[PDB]
């Protein structure tokens, strides 16, 4: 459950198995998978409540309680905003030197530091420290267009993560205009670092 | 490996992480089994899209998927080939298990490897599937959403491949000139047509 690069990391080692790779091949391609991980590029999109009744679905979330939700930029959002944003929250833990974002790919989805930190890397330089409450991510998300990270985040420390995909919060946003434009005009605000390269 | 097993044990960690109490557990448990449907709980993880390209190929040339082998994309490159194989997923399939609800955007095109299905519409079936049929529909390119006309459920244990319509149209993308008869040719393999 925790961990995403666990998880795919099983889920690699099953393809292989049920294909009969051999060792030589399965060997290249778990270090390959080590070598490119990030958090970013292998998120959870599945969306397992979507198909629940409303009543169910009012019933889960009011047992949640997400860190994510409880930033400032919520405050405006509505009972069922919320609610559908809480259902859509998926999490990760993040190991020392594991790999957030890697620079230039296409941010997937907004992140909140729980606990533990991370580092923000151009090159080899570090621009920023992120702890506790941090919200990491980009200030024009309700477009379609596709944003590309301006650079590295890394694990120092143990982490826990909170996220959204940016293509669930859009549809989100969209069944919520009012909240969206709020959204939208104080992200930049709350956003303790932007990727968005420009 | 089945994905309605899968997904329901993501389910269960997913209650048991949050601490839910046991009737609402139940009541979600009961839910997802009653609502399940294949076509609404496919894989889209594309694990192997960063790879190398030389390890990719490594790769494909140990995989030799049925579905594949379909006069459909007897004149695909290799290239072409490649990718498609890349990203097949295959699920296995339980009596009575719901593979598409009528109504419902599709979300992949599907091939029967084994076992049989029922195409049910309303309380008619409309038909029995097997080995080697092709279920999905005549748009497919397009970028719209298609509402399925029909159910399809499992009658025995099935074996079933698939690939998403969104990793379909992307490597679609890139063959143009195999994308042309792909769109013609498909009404030759089409045994099931799902679009309204």
């Amino acid at each position: 459950r925790r961990s995403l690069y666990h998880t795919r990391t099983k889920d690699l080692k099953d393809f292989i198995r049920v294909h009969r790779l051999p060792k030589a091949l399965a060997q290249r391609m778990l270090e390959c998978f080590q070598t490119t991980w990030s958090v970013n590029n292998g998120i959870d999109v599945s969306e397992l409540l979507k198909d629940f009744p409303d009543e169910l679905r009012a019933d889960i979330a009011m047992h949640l309680n997400k860190e994510l939700l409880q930033l400032p930029l919520f405050e405006s959002a509505s009972r069922g905003c919320l609610r559908s944003l809480s259902l859509i929250i998926k999490t990760s833990f993040c190991a020392p030197g594991e790999f957030l974002i890697r620079q230039g790919d296409a941010l997937q989805a907004i992140y909140f530091v729980c606990s533990g930190s991370m580092e923000v890397l151009k090159d080899n330089t570090v621009l920023a420290i992120l702890g506790k409450g941090d919200l990491i991510g980009s200030d024009s998300l309700t477009k379609e267009q596709v944003i590309k990270t301006n650079a590295n985040v890394k694990a120092l420390t143990y982490c826990d993560l909170q996220y959204i995909s940016l293509k669930g919060l859009r549809e989100v946003l969209r069944l919520y205009p009012e909240y969206a434009q709020k959204f939208v005009s104080e992200i930049q605000h709350d956003l303790t670092y932007n990727l968005r390269e420009g």
